[PDB]
């Protein structure tokens, strides 16, 4: 009877349930708690189903994407909700986001069934992906290896042309590639660019700023690192990486950085500068 | 001006990676490729190989993807399991860092994804690679999904033989399904899918089984300070139930939720296996009846 039982499991698929699949999707729900693809589909016009899925697309490698990048960054909190690892725990976490990535992925082959095209719309998401995580990894090289390594500004935006380039890319690529009608890449990397910098920014010109627990090479301290170095400020700049190091949630600690940069570098209103520029390119 | 030059050639060009960025994020997974084990799952693909007759080029791919989703898979494991060790050596998530482990173990998913398009160049085939390798990978982390929830949340859900089974068909079985679904695929020349299932299964409740045993006889049974669900608990905690034994069911909990790792402790529970619920017993004789399932 056993090997009745065992014959009938081997020459089956594996069984999956519907309960099976809720209990897997907890960590990916609870950080569910697309205007820019529709002003996007005026160039492209997809048909609204193939949109539909596009967008579905989008936003599970996004959600995902959040849900590992908080815990690699040791984030408590996101959008003010507690983060879904310390609620599911990090094994579950990691694994309902990974297992999301290959939702996604089905996902495309729903957007068509013309063999050359698929290949394209599989080409384009592996591309982008192994961008994400090239970007990734070399903004958490740096924090974890710091002071081993400290970026320059050019370093710094060949990091963000992947790590957030590339799911601007990545939906893009696909619309246009789906598009029955020049190519927007240049300016969706120019609109990953500005987020990315405004992201850094606004971490700390709000703090009145978790970057600096997390002790990321931010915009702004990767222009106060180099600009102290190329002054000879020593002091300042090696108050600025201990600050960093000291993975600290103390506001006076934070605090006093923000003055670094405030008064020794101007680093904010130097990179308040830098994407008003990048804005003005575009206007 | 100078600036607007410089950002308007960055984002009219792919974005720049470099070898030496290559290395430094490739560090968790050049790590553990130091761990042995390689020729045995190489020495598996040949066996089948033997049936399939794929040419010694494709041959090569095929495992260059198997042994990144393998590496890739058990970094990840590692991170999940919190395990200290991986075949004798330091894991990578304790020496680079969970953060960088993670990133890196799943860019080499991608990376293997991208292999498959060296598989062949012709279209519908291509197509059908590419939906097994996602469609096993899907099994791969509902299985894992599973273990995972039911260790991390005990006692919420005490899983039985069946349900056990059927996580193990997906956990592991996916990982020798994908192997297998490729190779069949690719052949030029029944399905071995069944068989391969089977495989899985023993070698799943065979990993269950040594972590205990060897450590009964001398290994660190560290499926117990990692609280897994394994094939010998998951027994004993039917068993207990069924037989009316609440405190033994209890302490085998409590013993599970301590994620401990004194050796007495650890030991008390596998005797608890041994002399009272006869679980080591009842699993060396499943593993048998499976084993016979093939030899005979
Ligand atoms: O600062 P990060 O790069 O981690 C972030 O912008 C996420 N992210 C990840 C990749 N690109 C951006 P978030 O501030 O949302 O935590
Ligand atoms: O016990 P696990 O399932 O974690 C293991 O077998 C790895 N694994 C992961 C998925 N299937 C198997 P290992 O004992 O090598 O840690
Ligand atoms: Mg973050
Ligand atoms: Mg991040
Ligand atoms: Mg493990
Ligand atoms: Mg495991």
């Amino acid at each position: 009877k056993m090997e009745a039982k065992i014959d009938e499991l081997i020459n089956n698929d594996p069984v999956w349930s519907s309960q099976n699949e809720s209990l897997i999707s907890k960590p990916y729900n609870h950080i569910l708690l697309l205007n820019l693809i529709v002003q996007i589909n005026r160039v492209m016009n997809l048909p609204k189903d193939q949109l539909a899925i596009v967008s579905q697309i989008v936003e599970l490698l996004h959600n995902s994407s959040l849900l590992i990048d908080d815990i690699e960054d040791n984030a408590p909190l996101r959008r003010g909700q507690t983060t879904s690892h310390l609620i599911f725990g990090v094994p579950s976490t990691i694994n309902t986001a990974n297992y999301m990535y290959f939702r996604a992925m089905q996902l495309v082959s729903q957007l068509t069934t013309k063999e050359p095209l698929y290949h394209n719309l599989i080409t384009i998401f592996n591309e982008e992906l192994i961008n994400l995580h090239r970007g990734q990894g070399l903004d958490i090289y740096w924090r974890d290896f710091l002071p081993e390594i400290i970026p320059t500004q050019e370093m710094y935006l060949n990091m963000v042309m992947n790590k957030t380039g590339g799911l601007f890319r990545l939906t893009l690529r696909l619309m246009e590639a789906l598009s029955p009608s020049h190519s927007l890449v240049p300016f969706i990397n120019l609109l990953g660019i500005i987020y990315q910098i405004r992201d850094d920014y606004l971490n700390l010109k709000d703090f009145q700023a978790e970057d600096i627990t997390e002790g990321k090479l931010s915009f702004p301290i990767v222009h106060a690192l180099n600009f102290t170095k190329t002054k000879g400020q020593t002091e300042q700049h090696n108050e600025i990486l201990r600050i960093l190091l000291l993975r600290t949630s103390d506001k006076d600690i934070k605090l006093k950085l923000i003055q670094i940069l405030e008064f020794d570098t101007n680093s904010l209103a130097y990179t308040k500068n830098f994407i008003n520029q990048l804005v003005n390119m575009i206007k």
